[PDB]
């Protein structure tokens, strides 16, 4: 393939043009009070939506180079949402903020190398005023407190968000699932959870949340690499005849096997999908084992000559649910015998005797929780279906935000939280004067989403943006009800820790542009 | 096919633009502080990265001719990190130096037959300097010393590394393994390599590495060239219901039965590959039955009326694990019995006894040490699996660059080595006046890799380049800290090895253009 | 003292010359910077690093100075090497008299092509 | 009028296609074995001379660059014809020469107002020798 190449500028401007378009066209839609755009669908209706993440989902152009500088945006403002459950938006928008005047000044003749720099001073040094400005989010009042409010006022939202963390912990692991009735259900049972994504997207059967919900589906728990198919075959049609779909959990597995269970799925008889177990080498050993325990499922070890074709459904665990993510397996109420389980535990528990290591009394220690552990479940009742899975939807939200909340307390959340900080280090310079400005355009940037929120809701930016200067604190300008006060008190905040991402990860990219020097891609 | 055909300038030309795109792009990334390039992937978000070898990999351009030209430096600086570990991107940059200054002679009226000449002694002699300024490497000390330097000031590493040759030696065969646990783990085992490289590219599994690691497959040991499937059939089949994957060597194998395989195994069910067999003729001979010994497996001798399909497992040898890149093939572990081992060497051992000659004894020397010297293996311990994995790739790093410096010593590392060399040999002058700017431009040539480094940093070429002149010895300017003083003590060196090895080759490579006088091609 | 050694000379002698406002320093920095060109033009005019003779220029004293020429440095006077004080001051007050109104400019009036 | 600026190797170039058109042109009529040049003319019919200097002033390049350098050599086969009428070709021939070698030292890296002193210089003397050799006619 005979590549397209530019330079410096040339190379510069088309990513800049990328990027824009991106940002122009989604941050319309920031505000409470945010405007709308048209996603043509091929057949049908057009879809009006205020939905950024939607938005940039669907930006590609056509001019490669101009392109890529979108895609390179969306990237990372997506593993800002990744790591934060929000902000995809923000961050874009801070993005360009950043990327547009620094890359004048490199264009004007100041050095790339300082401009970044300065900025990512500046980022560091913001990143801690938030810390600052974060309010504690601990006892379960803040935890109601930040949930019914991200719930949207529905107070028994935040309410039963308090209770589970109240139950399994605030580390503890917390799922939904659609109410059966009218009413909210909140359940410990026992289940497990573990960092390892699905090994094909073509696996979500839930496209709006890009998970895959399982309905109590058989186990497996192999011990090597599967490639070959054929191992399969036995097990494969067992549950096929069984009726029920089926999750797999073992070192890996080799498109051989793999993109045929793809297809096999997508648009397929038996429907099924799989990830790789947790943990490596020695620790994945017990790891699976456990796992095994709660499922009441039969681990397949080539240590022992068991092979796969050599198992029946008598070897395969259970669990009432199992959903998995971008990058995390959870499972839900696992058959495995209490005696079974708890016993386990009792061996764990002993094996934390050795103490011979902080790593390995932790490590042990990890296992003991997981299993022991349990996982806990909520049932968003309503009374229609459609509140029903809608509330649900709010639900999950909310959940999210108050991990955050946890984790890094909350601040202002209109844009506010920024302003401040910006106003805050407003002296902060920097040795080269190509840092200074690179300072500032951080900064200046940081204005960007309260600006932006005030101009979708026709309100005037360098007006309220300046009063909001003025005040100090979590004193801010609700553009939902166009007064002024405490963001927070007003019910109005962002969880410390999305801010501080949005922000970190734009900058990342900005800078990470304002120094490319070169672009590689296919000729149109 | 008509091909398109140019000549002199109209040739050179072409080749020059060609260049330089390849240098323009691949130069950026070359100091501590290089800027990046997008490289924009086919699926999903573009790539950005400062690798001067994973640019270069990508360039290819649409003119055929300047994309000729470009190719033609590609590999040559490819060979220099082939036979170097590291240099590609340098050996680029010199090259271009070379090439754009001597082409401009050349096109100015200059003899280019001289040119060349005058630049060879430059290099040449320089190549002498070097020698001098070369700083040994052999003490436990010295090797650690380097190691945990390009291990990146990590000193666990160089550690490992020192010991590892203190094991099997300086020219003893070590490896690299994922850890079990967090423990790194030093073991020596019977195993084998040698120079021969796998047949098919399509038959890398690790594309990072352009490497083929195989999981203990079973080990095939032929006589024969292999060209027809058929022989295969019996056991090709064997190890496919037996699971594991299957390495061959014999004479060779034609297409028949070699691209069969090659797609059998992209993406097929049993995933093989094979590589020719080490000697030739007589040698060969036992050369492969020392491997069956070690392995365990049965030697298949068509002058012995022994045939494949006439073959089962039971001839098939063993090893935990065995890796082949472009041109090396190494294995892990044999199966075959110490009793069998060690007896075979008292075999060999003996027969040395005739000693008729300095290379026959010299020979089955050789092939004890394969045999018997055993071969070493690293487990990099890390805590997480990422970190594992990534420490993993830093060990292998170091490990090139000790190999190395022990074979010919260090030198200033910063591009210093050759600003150093070059200000020396100043007056070194040729017959032709022609050579003489022979000489200068290769000499003014070797100032590239600095000035570029000061310049990817923002600093002044011009300006630090003098001050190194200045000063002697590995006096040179660390582009990191923006500090002078010994960049061997302040831990940048590069292997007296490689700064050759680059410098040789973009010498070769540059003549040999500014010596083409026609090219030869297909039409758009 | 020729070489443009005179105006790099003073450059030195106004590093601590300052205005109303900050901008106004820079514009100040921006000039003495200036000042650098004659000389680094003339060693360019040479084949030779601009940045590196100016610096060592600049390490100096007096009348010390680069001599393209003979390319090694000493007493611009004493080898001879002069500039009419007259145009040197008026190279100077011309060039910025444009230069400064020059880059106030916003806008720009002319015909179409 | 807007112009069109050039510097260096282009320039330069330009400004030797230009020589050499020119140069090659009265080249042809050097020597017994000279050979002759036709010079067109709205005017009446064409011209036939071996007279380098009738040449030269006829010679004008389309290539404005081209143009120039020709332009100039062009001066030397002329004041060559004013100073004595003879020895026009000639003295281009040098030129022609001289040029050619200079640029290629120019392109060699060197200083090209030392070039042009070793020249002069190397000229000055080359006179008196002649003027030494010169016997009386
Ligand atoms: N028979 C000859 N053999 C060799 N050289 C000759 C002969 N006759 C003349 N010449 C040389 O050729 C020169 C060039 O003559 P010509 O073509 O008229 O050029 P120009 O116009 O410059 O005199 C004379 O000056 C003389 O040196
Ligand atoms: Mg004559």
């Amino acid at each position: 393939a005979a590549k397209d190449v530019k330079f410096g500028n040339d190379a510069r401007v088309k990513m800049l043009r990328g990027v824009n378009v991106l940002a122009d066209a989604v941050k319309v839609t920031l505000g409470p009070k945010g405007r709308n755009v048209v996603l043509d669908k091929s057949f049908g209706a057009p879809t009006i939506t205020k939905d950024g993440v939607s938005v940039a989902r669907e930006i590609e152009l056509e001019d490669k180079f101009e392109n890529m500088g979108a895609q390179m945006v969306k990237e990372v403002a997506s593993k800002a949402n990744d790591a934060a459950g929000d902000g995809t938006t923000t961050a874009t928008v801070l993005a360009q903020a950043i990327i547009t005047e620094g890359l004048k000044a490199v264009a004007a003749g100041m050095n790339p190398m300082d401009l970044k720099r300065g900025i990512d001073k500046a980022v560091t040094a913001a990143v801690e005023e938030l810390k600052a400005l974060s309010v504690p989010c601990s006892d379960s009042k803040a935890i109601a407190q930040v949930g019914t409010i991200s719930a949207n006022s529905d107070e028994t939202v935040g309410k039963l968000i308090a209770e589970a963390m109240d139950k399994v912990g605030k580390e503890g692991v917390i799922t939904v699932e659609d109410g059966t009735g009218l009413q909210d259900e909140l359940d410990v049972v026992e289940g497990m959870q573990f960092d390892r994504g699905y090994l094909s997207p073509y696996f979500i059967n839930k496209p709006e949340t890009g998970a895959v919900e399982l309905e109590s589906p058989f186990i497996l728990l192999a011990d090597k690499k599967i490639s070959n198919i054929r191992e399969m075959l036995p097990v494969l049609e067992a549950v096929a005849k069984a009726g029920k779909p089926l999750l797999i959990i073992a070192e890996d597995v080799e498109g051989e096997a793999l993109a045929t269970l793809v297809v096999n799925t997508m648009r397929g008889i038996v429907k099924v999908a799989a990830v790789k177990a947790p943990g490596f080498g020695d620790r994945r050993k017990a790891m699976l084992q456990d796992i095994a325990t709660l499922t009441g499922g039969t681990v397949i070890s080539e240590e022992i000559g068991m092979e796969l074709e050599k198992a029946t459904l008598e070897d395969l665990g259970q669990a009432k649910r199992v959903v998995i993510n971008k990058d995390t397996t959870t499972i839900i109420d696992g058959v495995g015998e209490e005696a079974a389980i708890q016993g386990r535990v009792a061996q764990i528990r002993q094996q934390i005797e050795e103490a011979t290591s902080d790593y390995d009394r932790e490590k042990l220690q990890e296992r003991v929780a997981k299993l022991a552990g349990g996982v806990a479940v909520i049932k968003v009742g309503a009374a229609t279906e459609v509140e029903m899975k809608e509330k649900k939807a709010r639900v999950e939200d909310a959940l999210h935000a108050t991990r955050a909340a946890v984790e890094e307390g909350v601040v202002a959340g209109g844009g506010v939280a920024l302003i401040r900080v910006a106003s805050k280090l407003a002296d902060l310079r920097g040795q080269n004067e190509d840092q200074n400005v690179g300072i500032k355009v951080a900064l200046r940037a940081m204005e960007a989403p309260l600006r932006q929120i005030v101009l979708n809701c026709g309100e005037e930016p360098s007006v309220v943006a300046n009063t909001v200067k003025g005040g100090d604190g979590n004193y801010g300008y609700n553009a939902a009800t166009e007064e002024y006060g405490n963001m927070i008190d007003m019910g109005i905040l962002d969880p410390t820790k999305v801010t501080r991402s949005a922000l970190q990860y734009a900058a990342s990219v900005a800078g990470l542009m304002i120094t490319t020097e070169c672009m590689v891609t296919d000729l149109p």
